[PDB]
Order: structure tokens, then sequence, then C-alpha cells
């Protein structure tokens, strides 16, 4: 598993969940996302009914609608970022685990036979496939696209969120539209939206790292073949290879040394 | 266990539980699902009694009834999705575990004997049964049907939920129907229903993936026999087979190689 | 341990605990199970005293009494379902564990001796006892009876719960019967009863599966002896038998194969 | 450890802790165990002071006193039931663990010597002691006595609890006895007592099982010596004896069988 | 580690922590330990200020002062009981662990040499020291003294707690001594003190067991030397000695038996 | 991993998370970060609306804006400090783990060959690279820079926070700007800012340790090459080297000793 | 690790964290640390604003300022006590672990060679260094100094805390200094300060043990060299030495015994 992309993924997941959990902790801290005026004649309950009404009224200036739903959309993005990892955890990971374990021992046998090519034949045959490299391309890029719409959404959010912290709510509705004690609209403040707009900029800012970093992961001709992706697995899993390290030190140095190694 | 279908199942379970837990966290965040007006003359308690009354009144426009019960119905679907896995965990899983473990060693003996057919006789005998393939068909499809009614329910919910966010509640009832201070009906907002209608669309949208994906799992003639289902277990459990990987690399390459392998 | 009956048991326990925990979570969500009117002249506390009074008044139309106690009765059923498993975990499980472990090795010796009858003598002697089969019958059926009264209770509950969501409560009592500001009865809504009546139907519906399923477990002549119950342990614990699987494959196929097996 | 008595003990502990925890969860759910009227002129705080006063007044019709303290007395019984197990866990358990482990191997040597008496000499010497059997008698019976007083207490509780759900509380006390706005007594409802009286009957009912069951455990002449208690350990720990099972099967069947066994 | 004294210690720690945690759970359940009257003219906040004031006023009839601090003093005793175990866990436990492990193998060698005295020389040399026995005496007795003052404190508490459930509080203080709307004293009820006085009697009653039991642990001449304390470790750690059990059975019976043993 | 720098890092992370968690616990303890006056004519809800309004108004004297966002900025710094460790955990840690494990065994072979140079050739070749030392420099310094801006931010915060604990808030806004009952501005206290300003000084003070300590970590010429960084890994991982310790003791002492060693 | 000093440290850390956590639990129990009067004309919110204002006003008789910040200063001391252990865990612990493990085996070889001096040469060379003994001196003493200022702080706290439980707060400030309904100062009670002053005395009292105990740890000439500190490690880690125990028993007794040992 490619660590940076994995770490980027792990971090990309941590941020919103943190933000969401804190928003929840803040929603737990605030208790409501909105409030409105009332007449002072509105009882302690009557005003509570207004607040809850307008909090419900949101689904009927369009961002004012979205402003309520904003946090859960974030959660949607978080889930949408996570699942490609579980998907990728099966698109390719079951293949490579077998691949590496084979690759290791045959190169160790190349190493061992040198001390005293089936993986190369296999690997330069994996060269033939475009399937698993395109598996990587699609799985990563799709995940990347999740970030794009979030950032665009957060941008389209933030840009207009800056001007739409408040609205006037009517609860003069139905039969109790006829109650004149209800002002035709209450003015209402979308309490969390400033936090969210801040949170939005925060997440957006950090996500503006993750996007081109994953883009950087595709410049493999400068980092076209599964081999080139195996070369990533090489650049990756050299991590696993004692004999490579030994032979790389040998290569660094260059049967006595092999006898000493 | 078929990973995608398993993952689909694991995910299909995660979503509603997440949605339900957040709805609970939201119910914990909101504290009530409904409120109503009162006269300002209704005490801080008297108005509370109205709210609770109408929250109870729900069981006596029919979706307004269902709107209350909505979340727990979701929980019902979640349980209804889970149990087929535990059921399937015994319909077939005890069979295949023994099957695979047998299949492995005899094909390894085919492999070993080749290096220096009982599973094939067994497998091409499993070809005879329709019982375990029909076990799969029913167990999966039933689980799939759980999704169907949920989505239909959420659709029948959402389509009319869009118009029925509120109602007028009468608590002028019994002896205290005679109290004229009680308005014959209070107007009442079904606070969570917008969230739920959103949540409904969310779950519906994601479930509209899971359904045809499981449908795709049945196109085995393009992915009629337990063997064909064993061919799935083949396409599955090749995951387990060192010698297959070795022989597939051998097959990729093709006694020296067997001696080297 | 018979998986379906065990799973049925595990599930039969999960449902009410879930329902109860959610009812608790709902009781935590609602904070009270009941409320009543008051005069508006009843203070914010005075009305609270009414509510709590009537919530206490329940123990003095009889289901209105029971309606309060309803949840804990559910908990009673849940405990009553659980303990037969712990009881059964000792009525028979210590016997069979020794039985199976003996049975395995001697049939493996039959298997081994065939490759190159004490369990049969023992098993066809276990044929003599009615004690352990009657242990099963009673332990299961008793557990089953727990379900019967619950469902009957929930039915007797639900059928009249449908009509008795509310009552009028008198707190004009004792010395403070003489306070005329207290209405001779307050009208009172049994807030949770609708949820409970829903919950009751839910649990009842699901329990109407578990009952005849366990009944189906007794049709052993179509699924009279401990052997017949050992035949269940056979139909069960063939799960454990490598050699049975081998010999069943051998039986499927039919010393070379035994030499190959 | 004698499973039924142990299970009975484990269950006997589970019930009250469950009841207590739920009572706590109910105390958490209710927030107070009592309330009283007030004049409506008593402030939202002044009435709160009454409630808390009378909740404190309890220590100065005697069961009304006890009714408050009731739950913690239950907790007392629960602790009082638990500790005899820890006590018994040392009164006898360190002895028998060594005893069984010795007994096993020497009877296995009797078994082994038969294949190709020190425990019997030891056991029929343990016959001499009355100390460890009286250790059992006292430790169990004492635990049993805990149940007796609880049930008697719950009975003496329940029988009069049925009539004493409420009382009149005076907070006209000290200097602020002179405040005439305070009614000489407030009427007060002991909110939890109905639950507790229910809980009391529940626990009592279930404890009326546990008592005679433990009594049944003493009818050893029909289930006088440590041997007879070792015969219980026999009837118990035959659970541990492979060779007994083998020899019991041999005994069931009856050197070839010993050679086969 | 001496089990009874250890168990006594473990239990002696469990009780107050339980009582304290429940008091906390009760403090969490009650929310305040005290309340007072107010004029009804005192606002919902003004009366709250009184309550909190008098709750603070406690530090300026002396037990009324202590009554507030009571719970944490209990916590003090609990910590004060615990730490001697950690202290004792190093005063002696590192010595004896080495001692026992040595003692075992040399007596096993006495046992083994008998089959086919250094510990006795060592032990009857440990006879010389008074240091480690006085380590026990002081460490235990000190712990015991913690109990004494608690019980005395609880007694001095309880005896006067019985008469001092309430007091009159002045918040007519400082500049706002000049506000005549403040009554020169409010009457105030020390809400938890009844629970605490109950709790005090409870803990006292149970601690009146633990004290003389530990006293009973010192009657070693009837249960003067480290050997006598080693004789306790003997009476203790015979628990560890296979060969003692074997030789005690041998001693019970009395080279064939040694050959059989 | 360099322990001090690691410990410094671990501690540098612990402090703010502690401060943040306590601020959250304090936000949980306070429930709001701000409040304002109202007219007494503002209802219990109307004043609540003011408070929440002004709490939202923050995003429209600039530090008053920032004062709200302050805590989450701290959280930002905490995350910003953490991730360089995970980054560094891959920038270098996969290299050195292989390096050390190689280095150990070859120096042990130097040790072993001495008893009866490939690592030196490798290490004095690592001398060639500037890549991994610059990896350290950048990764640490960047982390260090996180501290700089925090401290500067906290300074720019604290210095002006000292004068800007409060502000006047206008909620006379929109349509409900026209309500004259609303004072054109409410005066508002930024409740947490004193805690935060304290917290700021606290964190700043402690961070003024961590900064130059990490600076001290760069004075390697007094603590220019990867070798010099390997000399740190030497000064570090001598921790791992038995033979170094042995040979250092040998070096301390100086084939008999090697034969004795 | 020196157990007493370690235990002293572990305990020294436990106490404040306990006190702090309980203070938090008390802050959670109280909900506020302060309250003030208001005019009764101050709304339920207006008075709340006063309370929060004065709670914020603290940062502008100086101990009244500190009284708020008191708990977190305790937390500061707790952290300040902890970190020297982690520091010491690296100042010396990595050295001694290697030291002991070497020391053991060479003295075991002295033991073994005696049965049939490199550590002594090493140890009496460690005699040369003052570095690691001064490491101990500074690390411990610094930790000790943390206690000093806390106790002094708590003393300077307690001594004046005794007289400064309350103050008068002005919220007549800014524009809303001009509101005459605000009393020029409210009188305010620093609710927690009595608990804290109690807590302060508690912690101080217990810390007055820990200080001279650690002082007692320095009287090594009566408990000047690393050897003398190794003699502590001797007096310490004799805990680890089987052969020392054996040879100490041998020394207690004094090749047969060595042959028997």
């Amino acid at each position: 598993e490619l660590a940076v992309d994995k770490m980027v993924t792990c971090i990309a997941v941590g941020l919103p969940l943190l933000l969401i959990s804190l928003a929840f902790a803040q929603e737990i801290s605030i208790g409501t996302q909105i409030s409105c005026f009332s007449p002072s004649s509105f009882s302690w309950r009557q005003a509570a009914f207004v607040d809850s009404y307008c909090w419900a009224a949101v689904q009927q200036n369009l961002p004012l609608w979205l402003h309520k739903f904003f946090p859960y959309i974030l959660l949607l993005f978080a889930i949408l970022l996570y699942l490609p990892a579980l998907f990728w955890r099966f698109s390719a990971a079951p293949h490579l685990c077998s691949d590496l374990k084979f690759i290791m021992e045959e190169l160790d046998k190349v190493y061992n036979r040198a001390i005293k090519p089936i993986v190369e034949q296999y690997l330069k045959t994996k060269k033939n496939s475009s399937h698993l490299i395109m598996k990587y391309i699609s799985c990563r890029l799709v995940t990347f696209v999740v970030i794009l719409l979030a950032c665009i959404y957060l941008s389209y959010y933030f840009s207009l969120s800056s001007l739409s912290d408040e609205f006037l709510c009517s609860i003069k509705s139905g039969v109790l539209k006829n109650d004149s004690t209800i002002p035709d609209r209450f003015q209402c403040k979308l309490i969390a939206v400033g936090i969210f707009q801040l949170l939005s900029l925060i997440n957006l800012i950090v996500y503006a790292l993750l996007i081109p970093v994953v883009v950087y992961t595709f410049f493999i001709p400068f980092r076209y073949n599964d081999l080139s992706l195996y070369n990533l697995f090489l650049e990756e899993n050299i991590s696993e290879l004692k004999s490579y390290k030994c032979l790389k030190v040998l290569e660094n140095i260059k049967m006595l040394l092999l006898t000493n190694l």
C-alpha cells in the first residue's frame, strides 16, 4: 500500500471526521444551529416553537436550504473518501500480496543462486496487463474526485455563505398563519454557519494539499506499465527486501562479500 | 465469503446504523421530534404537555402517523439486512470451509504429484447439487429484497414527506376537550422529518447502488451449477492457493521450473 | 450447540435488549413517559408535581396500571430467555463436549483402522437414555414458553393498548384533595405507550418467527432417541469431522484413495 | 465450583445489580425520588427547596423513612451475596484445586496401572474431616440467609409499601416554621416507591427460586461426609476426567479395549 | 500475600469507593448538597445565588462545616487504606517472592533427595530477624489505624449528624448585607447529610468487621518470630507446594509410594 | 527515533490537546463562550437569541473576530505538529530501520571476527548523501515553524487579548433592526477569552522551551554529514548494541576477556 | 527504577489528578465556580449575564484573580511532576538497563566461575563518573522543586484564601456602565474556593510527606559516587539476582553447598 497516498488518505479521512465530530461536539456544545427573535409575548415555549419551526422550515436563497444539511454532506464526503480504500483493498491488494511474496522469494533465489528469473519472467509478463494499473488509476482518481466536489462545494458554500448568515423565517403558517401575534417573518441567525464557513475554509485549505499530491502520484514517468506500477511497488516494497538491502549494499560496495553478507 | 457482496453487505449495514446513530445523536441533539404552538397562556408546562401530547397523538394524512415511526423502521431494515449474513454464515459457510480446505490439499497433491483428482471428482460431483447454489440465491436475494422495500418505503416516504412536514394537532380531548383555552387544534411541525427526508434520499441514493451490484453478482454466466458457484469460489479462493499462484506463474511461463518453484 | 436454535436464541435475546435499550434511549430521549394538563395557575413546579404524581399514581382500566410497568416486563422476558441457555450450557453441554471428543477419535480410529466400534457401542448405548433428550425438550420448550407469554402479553397489551393511550388522573388526594385549584382529575397522556405499542407489535411480529422455528426443531422424525438427538449432534457436529469429510468424499467417490486421502 | 450453585450465585448477583442499575438509570431518568405540592406562590426555586427539603426530611409511618434508603439496602444485599463467593473462593477452592489435581493423576495411574490407590487412601482419609464440609455448609447457608432477610425485608417492604406511596411533609421548620406561606405540611409522593414495590416483588419472586434451590443442594443423602462432598466433587469434576469417561465407556461396554482405548 | 487480609483490604477499599462513587452518582443525581428558602421575590437566579452562597458559606455547630467536606474525607480514608498495600507490596513482597522461590526448590530437593537443608538453614536463620515481622506489624496496623479514625470520625459524625441536618444561613453579607430583601438568615437543609449519615453508619458497620478481623490476624501464637511469620507464609504458601501436598498425602498415608508419587 | 525530539514532540502534542480538551471540557463546563446584556423585557428566549446572535455575529477590533475561532486554531497547530511525525515516520524511518539492522550485524561480525567492514563501507558511503540529513532538517524545522507561528499568534493574540475581553454587539439587524426594543448594541463579554488568554500564555510559555530545544538538536558539530546524522543514530542506537556495550566495557577495560565476554 | 521514589512519584501524580478530576467532577457537579446577586429585576438571563460577566471579570485583592486560575495551575504542577519521569526514563534508564544486564551475567560468571571481574572492573570504573549521579540529583531535585512551589503557592493561596472567599463585582461597564439598573458592583461568591482551599490543604498536607521523603533519598552516605548510586542500584536491583540470593543464602550459611545450590 503506497504510504503517502495511504497517509494522505488516512489524513484526508481524519480531518473531516475531526471537523464533523467537533461540529457535533459543537452542536452538542451549542444545542441548536439556529435561533430567531420572537415577540416577548411569545412564551418560553412559544419562542421555542418558533426556533424549532424555522429549524424545520429550512427545506422550503437556496444555500440557506443547504446550510442546514451542510455537516452531513461533509460526512458523506468522508464516507465517500473511505470506501475507495476498502474497494482498493480488494481491487489490487489481494493480487499484490501474492505478487510480492512470490517476487521476494524468487529474487531471493536469484540472490541465493548468485551466492551459490521466474519473478523477472512473471514481472515482465505483468508488463502486459493494463488492467491493474487502470484499477489504480480509476480507484485513486475517483477518490480524488470526491475531494474535488467537496472543495468546489465548500467553495460554492463559502463564497455565498459569507453573505447569508441570516434569514427571515415565517412560521405564520397553516391555521396559525392567522395568528397575528406571529410576525409574518421572524429574523433568524444560522448560528453554526460561521463555524461551518470557517470549518469549510479549513477543510478546503487542507484538501487543497491532498488533491495535487495525489496528482503528483500519477507522474510515474517522472516519479505507462504495470511494471511501472510494479516499479512503484518496487520503490515501495524494497522496504521488504533484506537481500535487496544486502545486494544494494553489495552494489554500493562493488564471493567473499557474498560469503560475508 | 464473496468480498464485494460482503463489503456491499458490510457497507449496506454501516450506512443506516450511521444514519440511525446520527439521527439518535440528532434526536439527542434536538431533544424532540415535534413541537406545536400554544396560546401564550399555556404555561411553560402546559405547552410542554401539548408538545408531548401531539407527539403521542401520532398513532390516531396516514404518513403523518408513519413519520414518527420512520427511524425505527430504518433500524428494522438494518437488522433485516444483517441477519441474512449470520444465516448465510451457516447456510453455506460451514460447508465451504471444509470444501476449500479439502480442495486445497488435493489440488496441492495434484500440484505435488505433478512435481513428483479426488478434489476434481468431488468438485465435479458438487456439480450435481442445486441445493447450495439455491441457498446462495435465496439468501442473497432475500437480503436484496430488504433493500427493495426500504427504497420503495423511502420513496413512498420521500414523495409524500415532501408535502407533509406539518400538521394540526388536537389535544382538546376527553374531559379536557371541554377546556376552551385549548385551541381545537394546535399547528405542529414534524421537526425531524426534513432531516429524515434528507436522510431518506441519502440512504435511498446509496442503496440504489447496492441493489443492482448484487444483481450483477448473479450474472454468473457472464461473471447454473454449484461448480459455477464453485467457480465463484474459485474466482474467490484462488486468493488462498500458493500452488495455483505458482502454477499460474508456471502456466504464465510455460521439471526444472517445478524444481525451481 | 445447535446453531439455528442458538442463533434464534441469540437473535431472540438481541431484539428486546435492542428494543429495551432504545426504549431507555427513548426514555432518555423523552425524559418522561407521561404528562398531564394543569391549570395555568399551577406553577412550573406545581405542574411538575402533577406529572410526577400521576406517573406515581399508576399503581392504584387495569392495563393503564400495566402500561407503566411494560418495559421492565420486557426485560424480564429477555432475562427469562437468556438463562435457559446458561442452564442448557450445563444441562447437556458438559456431557456432549466429552461425548463428541470421544466420538471423534474412535470414529477416527474406525477411519484409521480402515486405512490400516467403541464409539458405536457407546452411541448405540446412549440410545438407552431418555434423560438427555428430555433435558433438551424441557430446556428448549420452557424457553419457548417464555416467548408464548410475551407474545400473548404483547397481544393482550396491544389489543387494548390501541384504546387506552390516555387517562384522567386525580392528584386531588389526602389533605391536598381539599385544594380546589387541583382539578379532580387531570387528563394524562401515556406518552411512550404508542412507541411501546409499536415496539410490542414489532417484537411480537419477530417472535412469531422464533416460536414455530423452534417448533420445527422438534420434528426430529422428519428433520425419539438420544441417538436421534445424537443424529442431530451428527447433523450438527459432522462440522467437526475431517475424516467424515474425507470418508464422505471417499463415499462420494466410491486402499489407493485411502492412501491418497 | 458447583455450577448450579455458582450459576445461582452469578444470577442472584446479576438480578439486583440489574435492578439497581436500572433504578439508577431510572433515578437518572426521573431525576428525583419524591415531589410535593407547593403554593403557586412558591417560586420555581421555593418549590424546589420544598422538594429537596422533604427528600431530606425522610430521616425524621416508619417505612416512609426506609422507603428512601430502600435501593442502597438492595445494594447491600448484592454485596452481601457476592462476598461469600470470594470468601468461599478461599475457604475451600485452594484446597480442592490441589485435591482434584492430585486425585486426577492417581486415578489416572489406577487407570494407567490397570492398562499396564493413593488417591483412594487420601480420599477415604478426607472422609475423616468435618471441617471442609462444614465450611461449605456455613458459607453457602450464610449466603442463603442474605436472601432470606432480603425477601423478608422486601415482603415487609412490599406489604406496607402497598399502602404508603405518599405522605404529608412539613418544611415549616426552624425560623422558617414561622413563615405562614409554607403550608404546615406539603403532600408528597414517593415517586419511585411504586417502581421499587414492583422491583421488590420482581426480585422477591426470583429470589423465591434461588432459596429452595440452594436448599436442594444440601439434600446430599438424596442428591454426611467430606467424601459425600467429594462425591459432589465427583459428581462435579467427573467433568475433568478423560480416563473416567474412557473407563465409564469401558464400564458401559464391559485388554484389547484398553489397548484400543 | 495473605489472602484474608488482602481480601479484607480489597473489600475495605471497595466499600467506600462504591459509597463515594454512588454519593457522586447521587451528587450527580441530586445536583446539589444543600438548598435554602428564599423570599418568593428572590428571582429564579437570586434564589440560586442564595443556594450557592450558603453552599460556599460552609467554611465560616462546627460539624455543619465538616458536613460539606465529609465525602472527600471518605476518599482520603480510601486512599489512605490503599497506599499501605502498595507500600507493603515493597516492604516485604520483593523479599518473600525470592524467599518462597528459594524455599520451594530446596524443600523440593529435600523431597527429591528423600525420593533418591539449605532452606531450613535459611529459614531458621530468618528466625533471627525482627525487621520483616515488624514491617508487617507496622504496615498492617497503620492501615488498621486508618479504619479506626474513620470509624471514630464517622461516629463523631453520625452521633451529631443525627441532630444537625439543617442550619440557618446568612447571605446578608458585605455591601449586600445592606439589602433588606435578603433575610438575615435563610434556613437551609444539608440535603445529602441524611444519605451520608446513612452511608456513614453503613461504612462504619462494615468497617467494624474489618478492624477486629485484622486484629485476629495478629494472634499468631494462636493462629513472635519471622519464622512465625514464615509459618504464616507456610500456612499461606503451602498453596504453592506440589511436593508438600504429595508429602502431606504421603504423611497422610504413612520408597514404593515415593516411587508411585 | 531521536528520543528527546520525539519526547519533545510527544509532549508538544500533549499540551495543546490537553488544553483543547480542557477548553472543550470548559466549553462543556461553561456552555457558552459569550453572553450579552439584554433589556429585562427581552424574554428568557429573546435574550437567548441575542446571546446566540452575537456569538454568530463574530464573523462580521479584528481580534474579536479571531477570539471565537481561537481554540480550533490551536487544534490546527496540534494537527500540524503531529503530521510531520507521521511524515518523518516515512521520510527516514523505513530507511534507518533497515540501516540499523544491517549496521548491527556487520559490526557484530566485526565484533565476532575480532573474537575469532561492510557496515563501515556502507556507512562511510552514506556519508555521500545529503538527502536524508536534509530530510531531517526540513521535517524537523517545518514542525518547529508550526510552533513559531503558534507562539507568534498566541503573542499577537495575548498582547491584544489583554485589552479586548468585551465588545458591544448589534443584533438590531435586517427587518429586526427596526425593533427599537433591541438596543442598537448589546454589550457582550467574551467569556472564555480570559481562560484562553491564560491558556495562551501557558502554551506559549511551554512552547518557548520546545523551540530552542529543537534548535539545540541541530548543533550537531557540537552535539554536516549523514554520517554526522548517523553519528546521531550512533549516539542514539548504541542503545541497541550489546557488543558495543561489551566492547565499550572491553574498551573501558583495555583474547581472554573476549573469551570471557 | 527506585521504587519508593517511583511510588512517591506515582502517588504524587495520582493525588492532584484525582483532586483535579474531582474538581472537574465538582465543576461538573456545580456547573459554575462563582455567582453574584442581581436585582430581582434582572431577568433569568440578565442575572446569568452578570454571573458570566463576573466570572470573566476575574482577570482585571490579586488572589481573587488567581483564585479562578487555581485548578489549572494544579494541572500544571501535575504535568510538571510527570515529565521528569519521562525525562529520567531517558537520562539514566537506557544506561542502567544495559548496565544491570551486563552486571548480572558477569557476577553470575563470578558466581559460575566460583562454582566451577569484568563487572567489578566496569563498576569500579563507573566510580569515575559524576555525570549520571548528577543526572539523578538534578532530575529528582527539579521534580522536588515542583512540589516546593506548589506547596508554597498553596500556602500563599490558603493563607489568604481563608479571607477572600467573596468579592464585589462591577459589570456596570462600557456603554452598559450607563444602565443604572446594574448595581455598581454585584457581590459575588467564589463558590469553589472553599473546596479548593480545602483541596489545597489536602494536597499540601500530603505533599509535605513527599518532599522530605525524596530528601531522605539523598542521604546516600547513610542510606558520593556513581558506585554509591550503583550501591543504590545494588540495594535496588539485588531484586534481580538469583545468584546473589543463592550466594547470600550461601553467605548466610557459610563446593557441596555450591553443588547443592
